[PDB]
């Protein structure tokens, strides 16, 4: 991840289903030279703490946990991890029933 790599997904995040933001935590390990980038987006306003979601990013691994959703965040959400010259993602769906 610092000489000739791109952007790929090693351990994408899984999906989940709850009533709202109970405890659906996620973690996707993505590499990228020199450092990869994560972006959770699908339709609920690029996920990333847009109003009721809580995402975070580390060195080469991001993590998304929903615990503040309101009542209209459906279930499909994704994460396009891109780097200095790559562009992959991880599609999953965190649904809610409230």
């Amino acid at each position: 991840s610092k000489t000739t790599l791109a952007a790929r997904i090693l351990t994408k995040p899984r999906s989940m289903t709850v009533y709202e933001g109970e405890s659906a935590r996620f973690s996707c390990d993505t590499d990228g030279e020199p450092v990869p980038t994560v972006t959770w987006l699908r339709k609920g306003q690029v996920l990333s703490t847009s109003a009721r979601h809580q995402v975070t990013t580390t060195k080469y691994k991001s993590t998304f946990e929903i615990s503040s959703v309101q009542a209209s965040d459906e279930g499909n959400y994704s994460v396009v991890v891109e780097n200095s010259e790559g562009k992959q993602e991880a599609e999953f769906t965190l649904t809610i029933q409230k």
